[PDB]
């Protein structure tokens, strides 16, 4: 008598967590498995139906548009969950009501292959460095590289390479939705110098589509030395055995850090579900130390509730620690509506710029002129 729908990573924790609940609680919990934004980009049809899971999970950005959209349930926050201000914020939408429990904070950080390289890239031009050596040669295309690669015509990817140059999406800390900084000139460095590298790597890193696959497969057939993605990879390397290690994002060219989104996911609850009091009650539980604990167990994710996080800062594995640091040189991720209106814009920014079809300046003027339309 409910149903959670998440990500198939998480299918081996609920069905743990689910044995626990009804054994304290008499509650059956059943789970759907498929991909998460997915399951949100239909709830607001699911709503329509009644036909919602009981309880998902969303990244916070979501949280905020979903919520401030009318979608989702309002969600108590237990004492239980052990919020911080900063996570609190982080589920709580513009109009100010909260609409998720703080279940995993996150950033991107740098993982690299032990087996390629002796000690973590510091620098950006340590990556460059990487790049003049030739194991990492591109077969079928030269001069091309796989030393160094990221996801940059990836907005979330890209974000902390221009705001470490002055970028900012929104002013006031990501809530002045009239004053857009995707166009100022330190995004404009950021924009070139993710050309320069685009200029070293294989035509397929510019694919419409899967970049993704291409990076996961160089990286876990061990043909590059370092990537940047986020704590929710960790699983899958360890699956495919790769000899990772992780580390901050090197330092930018100009010195500062990459600052990547303070980012994370929560539990939420759609609006249309039978019984919200049924949906609070496995999400108090979800988020309670214990079960946070066992997500870090299961999945090498960062816990939200901060007794759970300790915990895993105890641990002391190198992607918790990365984590932690890179979460210090973030700026939170956007949760208001807005926010929903950058990516697409942004991510055709990216495009055009790094391909040259556009110079980098106009691609920008265009991307925020298409965001101001969109709100
Ligand atoms: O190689 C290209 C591409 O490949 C992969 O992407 C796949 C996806 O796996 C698959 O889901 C689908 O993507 C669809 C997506 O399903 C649609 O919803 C939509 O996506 C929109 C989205 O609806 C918008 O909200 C906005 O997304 C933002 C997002 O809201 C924001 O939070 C952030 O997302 C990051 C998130 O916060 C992180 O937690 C993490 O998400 C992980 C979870 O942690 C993990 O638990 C599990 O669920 O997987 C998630 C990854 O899917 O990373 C997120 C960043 O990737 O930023 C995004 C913007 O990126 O905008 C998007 C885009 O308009 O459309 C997309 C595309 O049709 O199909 C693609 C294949 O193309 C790979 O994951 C990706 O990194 C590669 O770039």
């Amino acid at each position: 008598e409910l149903t959670v729908y998440v990500d198939e990573g998480y299918k081996s924790y609920i069905e743990e967590v689910a044995k626990a609940y009804e054994k304290e609680a008499g509650v059956k919990v059943t789970l759907k498995t498929g991909d998460a934004l997915g399951g949100l980009d239909k709830l607001s049809l699911d709503n329509q139906n009644g036909n919602v899971p009981d309880v998902m999970m969303a990244p916070y950005d979501r949280v905020g548009s979903l919520g401030s959209d009318g979608q989702l349930s309002e969600v108590k926050l237990s004492d239980g969950a052990k919020t911080d201000d900063t996570t609190k914020s982080l589920v709580t939408a513009a109009n100010g009501k909260v609409y998720g429990a703080p279940a995993v904070i996150e950033s991107l950080v740098m993982y690299y292959n032990k087996d390629l390289v002796k000690d973590a890239p510091k620098t950006f031009a340590d990556l460059e460095n990487l790049a003049k050596d030739s194991k990492y040669a591109f077969a079928g295309e030269d001069g091309k590289t796989t030393a160094f690669l990221a996801d940059w015509t990836n907005f979330y990817y890209t974000y902390g390479l221009l705001a470490g140059n002055g970028a900012y999406v929104f002013g006031q800390n990501g809530k002045d939705a009239k004053d857009i900084g995707l166009a100022n000139d330190g995004s404009i460095v950021g924009i070139n110098y993710a050309k320069s590298w685009y200029e070293k790597w294989p035509k397929g890193m510019q694919d419409t589509e899967g970049a993704g696959n291409l990076i996961q497969t160089q990286f876990q057939e061990g043909k590059t030395a370092a990537i940047i993605d986020g704590p929710w990879k960790a699983q899958a390397f360890k699956d495919a055995k790769v000899n990772y290690g992780v580390a901050t994002i090197p330092t930018l060219p100009n010195g500062k850090e990459y600052a990547a989104f303070g980012g994370g996911k929560a539990w939420v609850i759609p609006q249309a579900v039978k019984n919200l009091e049924a949906s609070q009650k496995f999400v108090d539980f979800l988020v309670a130390t214990e079960q946070q604990k066992v997500l870090y167990d299961k999945t090498n994710e960062i816990p939200a509730n901060t007794e759970a996080r300790s915990y895993a800062e105890g641990k002391n594995d190198e992607l918790t620690t990365a984590v932690i640091k890179q979460f210090k040189n973030t700026q939170p991720l956007p949760n208001i509506s807005q926010m929903s209106a950058v990516w697409d814009p942004a991510k055709n920014m990216l495009f055009d710029a790094v391909s040259g079809q556009k110079d980098a300046k106009t691609a920008a003027n265009d991307a925020v002129t298409l965001i101001k339309e969109t709100l």
